């Protein structure tokens, strides 16, 4: 009965590889789109949104979030079609990536932002941002903000152990990595490898965990994107 939704992020028109990113806990693909915004080097660039958030509310276990974002993912994924995501969602992205594979659909890379392959290792607003922001402001309602605040505390809970990759992945991997992490998480990040069946890259970004997805961090984070994945 419930679907995801593929939400596209960027202008139409561009020459590139595509990018789908699926989303952190909370199940939005607001968090990227001024990310969205300032990559030139990418053709079509989507979000997956949560089912629920337009409805009756859901509240999937991680697999089934994985099946909902994988089954929107896959009417575009496929050759010049990354996925990738931020926190939670770079390790939805991981097993979305897994489980088009598994069905015969092979995208062109995965883009994991900041996290490590160990989640839970890491340690208003939106309404006004909606205001300055119509790309924002064309999700955002106050009926929106609540349930994506529910949704985000039911996938928060989500277990460090479930969400941990356990098999290879076979197309190339790239990490983008900040580099501010306290020693005992930046160590974290190179376990990528582990489930890398090719090639794993990676590169380092400015900014945090949280600002380098705003600018003025973001702008160079694209620029990284581009540079490494895109055309």
């Amino acid at each position: 009965d419930p679907t995801a939704k593929l939400v596209r992020l960027n202008p139409r028109g561009g020459d590139g590889p595509g990018i789908v990113f699926a989303p952190p806990a909370g199940g939005t693909v607001l968090g990227y789109i001024e990310l969205a915004r300032h990559l030139k080097g990418f053709g079509e660039i989507h979000g997956v949104e949560a089912p629920g958030l337009g409805e009756t509310p859901v509240y999937p276990s991680f697999e089934e979030m994985v099946q909902f974002c994988s089954d929107s993912a896959a009417g575009v994924a496929g050759d010049g079609v990354y996925i990738g995501g931020h926190s939670l969602g770079g390790h939805i992205a991981f097993y979305l990536a897994t489980m088009l594979l598994d069905r015969g659909i092979r995208p062109k890379g995965l883009i994991i932002l900041d996290t490590p392959p160990r989640l839970g290792d890491i340690p208003q607003l939106l309404l006004d941002r909606a205001k300055n922001d119509p790309r924002v402001s064309a999700f955002l309602s106050e009926d929106y903000l609540d349930r994506f605040l529910r949704l985000q505390m039911h996938q928060l809970m989500y277990s460090r152990d479930v969400v941990l990759p356990q098999r290879k992945l076979d197309i190339p991997i790239h990490v983008f990595r900040t580099k501010n992490h306290a020693p005992e998480v930046a160590r974290l990040f190179s376990a990528w490898e582990n489930y890398a069946a090719g090639e794993v890259t990676f590169v380092d970004i400015p900014g945090d965990h949280a600002t380098m997805l705003r600018a003025p961090h973001v702008s160079e984070v694209a620029q990284l994107l581009d540079r490494h994945c895109g055309l």
